[PDB]
């Protein structure tokens, strides 16, 4: 199956235990069962940093009480490539997709643009992606700059998605992941850490209450679905 | 506060069909009592703004879906450090409105294609932090835009930004009237149209979320990375009874 | 005046550029250079120690050695576009007085909160495209600048560009962004020698050719097929 | 059977009824718009790219209106036919035979006209692809460019924008002017050419400016491209 394996799941040595809200939901909305996030990445090189950046948030979600699943889109059809629905890959990220309940979209800036990859994943989201929570993050091996998560935002806005305020953006990635491919202690982990806190935090509060949050004033309109007792004559 | 705009007819939306509006849209999604806090900010101060009689046309919708509503008067608002640490009247009721507030709606109309001076200049006087406080922090945010030709996103879009920055939970939909002049009449009325039914859904979106978020502003803004600066260790050996359980 | 014009303080002062591989009259050979270029300069902060003016401030001394006439804007009392009716207010009329005199303009704006300041974006919003037969932007040439705090970034210069393109002005593509400009600046305000600073060089010396070059034609430039088509067969 | 062999093809896209213009209004229309203010002989030459290889593509159709007015004004065009040059996810080489000849008419052209269709708010592969391949200091610096796109829905300037800042980074100088088509699929009639619109009329102000300005520009590269870090920078 397409997800990524997340080795010493439990490990977390950047992170200061002795600040870290181990139950961030708590007293906001119910926590069981646990919050599901899908994680999706924009590299297919071997050492990417986008996927260590994205593992590093697993392993930050899992500690918070959540259930995570990372889409590997290694043979995800790319989207200059022959385009079919009914591909093995496009169906499993769909899967993903529904299974979810906030997903968070990590993507290298290659030239202020985000990743073929990356693209192609978004693209086979199924407006059924309504609701879901989504954190934004990207990396590059230059500059901290924000073209990437703000193309990945209004792409998440698009797709009628609730993309929370914060988002991390490492510069010079390179220099912020060793040779096991974990994170280094750093502000970048840091605010992966304040991320995917506050993703949990948000998509507890809003999961329970998806279909009243779509239930939509023109959509009953366009029905002709009458409010209960809207009127002052007996319905219906 | 002496800037604040007069919402005339304030009980009269011709436009609104009122047989699919749902009168108390977070009723049995989170507690609508006392009514949720908006200000609504816009970014024009020509007498026929079309993104003023926009916000007001937003905030007879909010009123109806049971807010209490703000719209700030930017008329004497000073650019940033054109007075002296501005220190200045109009600085210090819009930075009160922002706190008082618990969800809060931008419209921008466009000058040159990009946001106005006036919308920036409001949202550049609103803080992150300011004596303990931080106005706009776990706040909700619904952008909206106006504009004289083909439907446009450049402002929304800007707004957008601006409200991740300072960290406002913005709502996914948004509104963009596009040739705004012919959907007005000459007592600053909009007409039936999807444009308005869209204002409808934004502001009924707005409602819901703030009414979600309101009962929580602290927690979300709770951060590990701010704990571990102030030197705020968590005991929850100690300090967990504290926090009720949830609903 | 009240004064609406910043003075340049040791304008004949340049430490940071090579005179020896400097030509003082980067226009000569492609353009007349006489009368001088007119370049209006625009800086986007009314902050005390705003680096945005001081980097305008260098760029009007290197116009000023390059031949160029210069004005630089003081919008400390300049209101909001329509917080006085009409905008009938002197700052406004003054400022576009100077644009209609230039022939060239330098844009400079801090990037705040990831954009333009609004101080920045007023003073742009009070130039019409056209006002009573005038049109005090198009076919003007423009430089963009920005200065910023951290690492180098580009969306003000980028969002300067797109109004100056709204505003229907030659944007040359050279352009000037000062990362950790605070490390780039003395205490007297002026700018260390860098390659921030030669860069601002080139693009000054790049603004002067183009002004020179495209100032002559700004009305052909400007004489647009489809108003021709609008105005009709005369008379 | 087979006794014939073929490569020698060139990638330029044949311009159908290229004197007709009914869309223009001739006694408008300045025959030669750089006459009297820089010299129009040799022709001005300007390289035509247009971003999608589907049949009937809006943005080949309005390129194909560009280039007829630019012939009109005096210019020379050559509109490249971008249907083999490989796509920005296969694999890349400089020895391909249509990055070759891409690169030829960039060196040939004194001036440049893109158009793209907007997807959702980016330039699409193709336009990307060929972009890619002009550069390699930029040998590219000095040209003239005219920034054009088209879209399916509400007119916007996402494409033309990142347009222009590619221009820009590749030291083109970008004209103020530019096209940008609304519902394009209603503009063209079922031959593929344009009907009179305010949109065609504006295709003419981008082609008459882009005469006129490459013209000014074009006899100056050398000098406008002699900048004081590099001679500092060379020593002396
Ligand atoms: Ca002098
Ligand atoms: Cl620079
Ligand atoms: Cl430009």
């Amino acid at each position: 199956m397409r997800l990524r394996h997340l080795s010493d799941p439990d490990s977390l040595p950047a992170l200061d235990k002795s600040f870290a809200i181990e139950r961030p939901a708590l007293g906001l909305a119910p926590d069981a069962p646990p919050v599901r996030i899908l994680l999706l990445y924009g590299s297919l090189r071997a050492r990417s940093f986008s996927r260590l950046a994205v593992e590093e948030a697993a392993r930050l979600l899992q500690f918070f009480g959540a259930e995570t699943r990372i889409f590997d889109p290694s043979d995800l059809p790319l989207p200059d490539q022959v385009q079919s629905d009914d591909h093995p890959a496009v169906k499993e990220l769909r899967a993903l997709s529904e299974w979810s309940e906030g997903q968070v979209w990590c993507s290298p800036e290659r030239h202020g643009q985000i990743t073929s990859v990356m693209k192609a994943q978004i693209d086979h989201l199924p407006r059924p992606t309504q609701g879901r929570t989504l954190a934004v993050m990207q990396v590059s091996g230059g500059s901290q700059s924000f073209n990437a998560v703000n193309t990945l935002r209004l792409l998440g806005r698009w797709m009628r998605m609730f993309t929370i305020p914060n988002q991390s953006s490492i510069a010079k990635a390179f220099q912020e992941f060793d040779a096991a491919g974990r994170m280094k202690p750093s502000p970048y982990y840091d605010r992966i850490a304040d991320v995917m806190e506050e993703l949990v935090r948000f998509t507890a509060l809003v999961r329970p209450h998806r279909e009243a949050l779509t239930d939509r004033y023109s959509e009953r309109k366009a029905a002709g679905h009458v409010i209960d007792e809207a009127t002052d004559l007996s319905s219906i």
